[PDB]
């Protein structure tokens, strides 16, 4: 874990950030790396942040495509919490996007989600296109792979966040924080004001400032932004 | 080592198993107590904590009692922040009180790992000792498996107690459910989810009633914080 911890302080672009997880990478035995970010909100419409340096022509294909629609190291590493190994060979089902995938030696991969600050996911996948995952090469890195994610998850937090996440900066008072943990249950204005002994003018009061710091046009949307990102808690 | 215990812990089915799992391991990395638990997201207003320990029944009934869990800033750290403490009790100038409590227990030393799982469940592995503080050597000895072994606790307390704790993690939503549940996230009404997708209000509502139903919610706010807190909406 030597000297990484002074290297990711260091980093202040995202090409120093490619460059740490390129060589994370290679001194690790592998060919290619993704690591990315899924930004916690607007739910609709849910946009990753990612990194990689698989062959370009794949990254033109899986980014037209939108495969993170329906890559299964995405779809599932939003749902599991722990380390998967996999083998591009092993899947049935989205046959053609593994085929074109094998096709360019993504074929035995090492994926490590974690769940970070301001509900940010991050996962970092490891590949190469030959040689199995042993189960003792498993035990020697997990360790490590394990905890150079949820440093690489901050540092890419830290640099991404307050654009990927612009609500990642605000802060509610803890009558705020309140009004939004009462709305969540879907608490209308007065059934608050009864339970906390105030006024409805200023129940309203206090979700409108939370709304307007969490850049939402109405209450139900704030608040749901409040919970994604820790905010009530 | 670790081999051993992904064994172990694929065969675990009750929580006296993994009670005496958590034992071993408190004995067998030098510490004197344990609590491992988890807190189950809803409801949000007033969630629920479900965890075991070895800490004197004296200490257990005023942990309860007390409501320790709202003040314990070991706990307030876990939720907070995503990374491990450690901790020393004489430390603490806040809540004086539960650490003066504590402390006469002997829960001074510790060592505790948060990690967050399936179903917006919040987990935390701590280790406690009477006297000998954790020092930096003994971090970086027993650092690496202590996380590990957090991360393969908490999946097996997970798949335990998920279906009591968090009953809705089992419920299943239709795609139209579920993408009504999206809308209602950022506060779109009937009328107006009905002209984004160009159908009528009523199925609209339907679909919203059935998935209140399924996420035994009294209203459609409430089940959209539960099924986004649950992974249902993804
Ligand atoms: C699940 C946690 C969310 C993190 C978002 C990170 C985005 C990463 C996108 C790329 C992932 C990735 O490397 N997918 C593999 C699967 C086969 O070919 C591939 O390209
Ligand atoms: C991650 C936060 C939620 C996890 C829930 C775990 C519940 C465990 C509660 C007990 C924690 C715990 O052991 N606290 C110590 C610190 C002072 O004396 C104590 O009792």
């Amino acid at each position: 874990r030597e000297g990484y911890l002074e290297i990711l302080s260091r980093i202040t672009t995202e090409e120093e950030f490619f460059s740490l997880v390129l060589e994370i990478c290679g001194n690790y035995g592998f060919e290619f790396f993704s690591f990315g970010a899924r930004a916690p909100f607007p739910l609709t419409a849910p946009k990753y942040h990612f990194l990689s340096n698989y062959p370009g022509e794949w990254k033109s294909r899986y980014i037209s495509e939108d495969y993170t629609s329906i890559d299964p190291i995405v779809r599932h590493g939003l749902l599991e919490y722990t380390p998967l190994i996999w083998n591009g060979e092993d899947f049935q089902e989205n046959r053609f996007f593994w085929e074109e995938a094998l096709h360019h030696g993504i074929r035995h991969g090492w994926s490590i989600p974690v769940r970070g600050k301001y509900g940010l996911i991050s996962m970092l996948s490891l590949v190469r296109s030959s040689e199995s995952i042993a189960a003792t090469e498993i035990l020697e890195k997990e360790s490590f792979l394990l905890w150079i994610t949820s440093m690489l998850q901050a540092t890419f937090g830290d640099l991404l966040a307050p654009r990927i996440v612009p609500e990642s900066n605000v802060r509610l008072t803890a009558r705020e924080t309140e009004m939004l943990k009462w709305t969540a249950v879907g608490k209308t204005y007065g059934e608050i004001g009864l339970i906390l002994s105030i006024d409805q003018r200023t129940v309203k009061f206090h979700i409108v400032n939370a709304m307007r710091k969490l850049n939402s046009s109405n209450k139900a949307e704030a608040t749901m932004k409040a919970y994604a990102i820790g905010l009530l808690n």
